């Protein structure tokens, strides 16, 4: 099965673009990331850049996840970053999102050998 680092990429990385160039930005990537396949994943960020930037904030400031894990890190640096929210119109399988652009420091979980990224805790 995908492994939690593989799914990190396909949920959270988008190297191929610097920003969101539009509103449909999260509408389509939800969907081609598959975030919509069996229902609409309400909230999801997008991190826009190079794998090797974000895997390296493994080895930054840790911090405690929100859920008290205390294998989170936080980046050193701020990211450019897409946030993508469930509108209220959003309805399966008709999901639906906006999109908002951000520069922000973001906060993941890690885990393995080598050690990356597992989950995304939070844009801050």
């Amino acid at each position: 099965k995908e492994t939690a680092a593989a799914k990190f990429e396909r949920q959270h990385m988008d190297s191929s673009t610097s920003a969101a160039s539009s509103s449909n930005y999260c509408n389509q990537m939800m969907k081609s990331r598959n975030l919509t396949k069996d229902r609409c994943k309400p909230v999801n960020t997008f991190v826009h850049e190079s794998l090797a930037d974000v895997q390296a904030v493994c080895s930054q400031k840790n911090v405690a996840c929100k859920n008290g894990q205390t294998n989170c890190y936080q980046s050193y640096s701020t990211m450019s970053i897409t946030d993508c929210r469930e509108t209220g119109s959003s309805k399966y399988p008709n999901c639906a999102y906006k999109t908002t652009q951000a520069n922000k420091h973001i906060i993941v979980a890690c885990e393995g050998n080598p050690y990356v990224p597992v989950h995304f805790d939070a844009s801050v």
